[PDB]
């Protein structure tokens, strides 16, 4: 019936975005309530960025110099504060629009949907997972910061990322909405890179299950194999190690399909030794791991 | 700055889904002023499909067997005609949220967004390609029937396209907002199967295209080619032959990047060939054609 990587219906969030301008420069806002979040880098200038003081930069700010429009509408900013790297720039009209949501802090190997946005408006919606090296792969072009990634859980809307940074090798970065990067960046403008990126091996067996499930199964054997077993081969091609708490995880799926972790674990590892020989798993050549086994519980059943 | 696969947003869409029920059957339809359209096929049960005579199946029929719900929400039905492969579904309340939109059918090739909805209730949000033969590959699962594909253009919401099968093959078919379906496709439980697909030309050049912007050109060549050599390579391989207007077509991107068509054709052929030696184009080991042109300018500039 099909697998494809999809994301959230965005609704509950094109609503929230708005546009912010600081000087020349003009970037994305996050509109909850009577308040507008934003990276703080807003503020800075090209010369700024170097070396920012930001408490320094932020006091020599009037409100005026903040402009926030949603659509066309134009908000009145009466009050500025900075938390960690993101600024509250409160305002007088409350966002009728305004969900039921929270602020969550995405652990590695999680997903979430991405909306990214340009002058405030919303341009399109994709799924993103945070790496182990707590980057993110995305879409982020100029007046791209200020996007937000974001789950959907039943009732609730969960932000958990708001975008910042782009990275010497093309990847990205940004905070929780409480302004706290993921990893080890900071927004200023000097050396600092990722670090090495290892792959997600439980979402990646959660593929191959949801591959199984979809009728790819040439990749099956009758092997089996033990976790420590395993996990040897999986630290030699930078894999995460799995563990048992990720087998429990991986329970439902082994279930759905009849195939117990390990018998699966085996498989994989018989996909990194050999590779594919030319044949695809649910339309790669590729091993994919930015599907949970949530994700592909929640699109198979 | 990132090259993703991303839906449009999909507020203007979301609150146009409702939840369709007839006898044992329940799907989704697509609520647009005072009308409900879902496929015609809601009103068959296990053995009409079969062979099912719509017209009389239709007759028997009585409003009340036609249960539809906003939401919680119950709309009442006050009528009830076919138009093709739709239903439509009179209705007392207009949707207060209607969107200023469009019927479009789209050409082979081209792509749209997909809502997928399980009961009336939107589940996530992808990109779809109208292949050469009139088919796509998506995710729909039972309760999935009504899903919508959809463009945005500026102001309007072009509907496209409407789910109503899966054929044996995995892939899937539908119908216009007119009710007509794409490709040869009827709604009865018959033997048929889609036709041979090809390859969608100029959307691999758009995205080698995409990819020379993000920074992956080791697939360059200094060689150039004639459109009708390459069309000879083209044919080959099941690749659409290539035309002086997808060239047309390409000349923004080819322009951004510095790189003829021509030349580009050149580095295809290569690929083609000799495949990728296991280097990656945009963390693909395969060939992708589900991107327009216009998809690709959109996100690149
Ligand atoms: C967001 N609206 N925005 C604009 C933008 C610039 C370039 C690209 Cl490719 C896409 C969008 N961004 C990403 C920025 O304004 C940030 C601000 C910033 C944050 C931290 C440090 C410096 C600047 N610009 C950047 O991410 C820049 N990154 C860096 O200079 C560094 C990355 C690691 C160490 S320094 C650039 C290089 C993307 C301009
Ligand atoms: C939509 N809600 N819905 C349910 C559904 C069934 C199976 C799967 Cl895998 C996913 C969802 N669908 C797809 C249907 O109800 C259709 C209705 C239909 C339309 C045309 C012919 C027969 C039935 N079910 C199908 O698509 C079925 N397809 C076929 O029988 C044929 C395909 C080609 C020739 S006959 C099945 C096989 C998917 C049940």
């Amino acid at each position: 019936s099909g697998f494809r990587k999809m994301a959230f219906p965005s609704g509950k969030v094109e609503g929230c975005m708005v546009q912010v301008t600081c000087g020349t420069t003009t970037l994305n806002g996050l509109w909850l309530d009577d308040v507008v979040y934003c990276p703080r880098h807003v503020i800075c200038t090209s010369e700024d960025m170097l070396n920012p003081n930001y408490e320094d930069l932020l006091i020599r700010k009037s409100n005026h110099n903040f402009l926030v429009q949603a659509g066309n509408v134009q908000l009145r900013v009466i009050g500025h504060s900075m938390q960690n790297c993101v600024l509250k720039l409160k305002v007088d009209t409350a966002n009728p629009k305004t969900p039921k949501y929270k602020f969550v802090r995405i652990q590695p190997g999680q997903t979430f949907s991405v909306l990214a946005c340009y002058n405030g408006s919303p341009s399109g919606v994709y799924q993103c997972a945070m790496r182990p090296n707590f980057t993110i792969k995305g879409s982020f072009l100029n007046g791209s910061c200020g996007s937000v990634g974001f789950n959907i859980d039943y009732d609730c809307v969960s932000f958990c990322y708001m975008h910042h940074m782009e990275l010497p090798t093309g990847v990205h970065a940004g905070t929780d909405l409480e302004g706290n990067f993921y990893g080890p960046f900071v927004d200023r403008q000097t050396a600092q890179a990722a670090g090495t990126d290892t792959t997600i091996t439980v979402n990646v067996l959660a593929w191959l299950y949801a591959a199984v499930i979809n009728g790819d199964r040439w990749f099956l054997n009758r092997f089996t194999t033990t976790l420590n077993d395993f996990n040897l081969v999986a630290m030699k091609y930078n894999y995460e190690p799995l563990t048992q708490d990720h087998v429990d995880i991986l329970g439902p799926l082994s279930a759905q399909t009849g195939i117990a972790v390990l018998d699966m674990c085996a498989s994989l590892k018989e996909l990194l030794q050999n590779g594919m020989n030319g044949r695809t798993i649910l339309g790669s050549a590729l091993l994919e791991d930015e599907f949970t086994p949530f994700d592909v519980v929640r699109q198979c059943s």
